[PDB]
């Protein structure tokens, strides 16, 4: 319903945030080892702390089996290893979502995730108050010399925002009007950025699917957003990425265990409000990355500007209808090759051909 809280930008990043020595770089290096080579994004500089990972998708893979196309193109998630400090917030402001890593395994100076959640939670809210407060000063200083309604509106929000933060809540979970969000998105505020909780634990805990700290983390999250908790073992994953495909498959069978990195990649990608639509022929099958609540013309623009400027229609078929009926010819036969106009919001998984001029 409401507009999305986050920057109206193409190149979205997710940051690895957490207390020191909980698994941040060990998780990043697993991610890095699975990354796309930086030379394949020639328009971008990929710093050593940055990596981009293919978003795995079973629907995408099925479309590659069907068309057996010449070019298979995936979407990607950009993950940023950050660092806790002050210059910590430079790297943290430049991302659009947080992999909040939390330590849930015993050492071999204390072990507690919910305490670490509070430390970072509080530390995040405080530096947002610091941000809001300064613009609160700058606004009312300028309102002395101007009668601008926008200065008043921005001032009213900044007061309501600081109330929310002092009340012990994150800007992300406020009940904001559409126009408040517009102003909020200018501020790039830390607690406006979405979180995916990654509970790092032993390989034993992970495989057993039980952990002493998990119910205490889980119940806390329900009281603070209800965001996704993915339990994972950083050691197991490190171990598993270091071994080749069939050794991994033998290991996964014999230990009755499986990697959750794909789920982590998928969940992070969705959590920062990205989706994609497919295009699919023998030429290529490609995932077309877009923000949620994107209308069909703006989606078409992402391929070629003309597709938007002279937009006629988007010829869209759902994935479920293609896998069921076996081919596009067959989907057409059943009158399921729909035709959508300029106010059609694109669904994740839509397979689209655009008509224009
Ligand atoms: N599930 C686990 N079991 C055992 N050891 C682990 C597990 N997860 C992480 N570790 C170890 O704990 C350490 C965590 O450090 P690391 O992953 O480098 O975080 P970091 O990047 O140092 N965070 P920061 O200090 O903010 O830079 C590593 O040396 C890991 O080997
Ligand atoms: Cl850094
Ligand atoms: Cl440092
Ligand atoms: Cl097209
Ligand atoms: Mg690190």
């Amino acid at each position: 319903e409401r507009p999305i809280l986050g920057r109206f930008s193409s190149h979205l990043k997710i940051g690895i945030v957490g207390l020191p020595n909980v698994g941040k770089s060990t998780f990043f290096n697993i991610v890095t080892k699975l990354s796309i080579p930086a030379e394949n994004f020639p328009f971008c500089t990929i710093d050593p702390n940055e990596a981009r990972v293919y978003v795995p998708d079973e629907r995408f893979d099925w479309l590659c089996q069907l068309y057996k196309p010449k070019s298979e193109v995936s979407a990607y998630l950009e993950i940023n290893d950050i660092a806790l400090g002050n210059a910590f917030l430079s790297h943290i402001r430049a991302v659009d979502g947080i992999f909040h890593v939390l330590r849930a395994f015993e050492d071999k100076d204390s072990v507690d995730p919910v305490r670490d959640l509070e430390t970072i939670g509080e530390e995040l809210r405080l530096k947002d108050i610091e941000f809001v407060q300064n613009k609160i000063d700058d606004l009312e200083k300028s309102m002395k010399r101007s009668n601008d309604k926008q200065l008043k509106l921005e001032h009213e929000l900044c007061e309501k925002v600081k109330a929310h933060l002092e009340d012990g809540k994150d800007v992300r979970f406020g009940d904001w009007k559409s126009a408040d969000i517009e102003i909020l998105n200018t501020f790039q505020l830390l607690t406006a950025k979405p979180v995916v909780y990654l509970v790092n634990m032993s390989e034993k805990d992970y495989q057993r699917k039980k952990n002493k700290f998990l119910p205490k983390i889980h119940a806390w999250v329900q009281e603070h957003g209800g965001e996704t908790i993915i339990p994972f073992s950083c050691a197991f994953e490190r171990l598993l990425a270091d071994m080749p495909p069939d050794e991994a498959a033998k290991y996964c069978a014999e230990n009755q265990i499986a990697s959750v990195i794909p789920k982590i990649i998928k969940t992070g990608f969705a959590a920062i409000h990205l989706i994609y639509f497919f295009t699919a022929g023998p030429d290529e099958v490609k995932c077309w990355q877009i923000r949620r609540q994107t209308k069909a013309p703006q989606a078409a623009g992402t391929i070629h500007t003309d597709f938007e400027r002279g937009f006629i229609c988007a010829e869209v078929m759902k994935f479920d209808d293609l896998k069921e009926l076996g081919s596009e010819s067959a989907v057409k036969a059943a009158g399921k090759y729909r035709q959508e106009g300029k106010t059609y919001v694109v669904q994740d998984g839509d397979i689209i051909f655009f008509k224009f001029n």
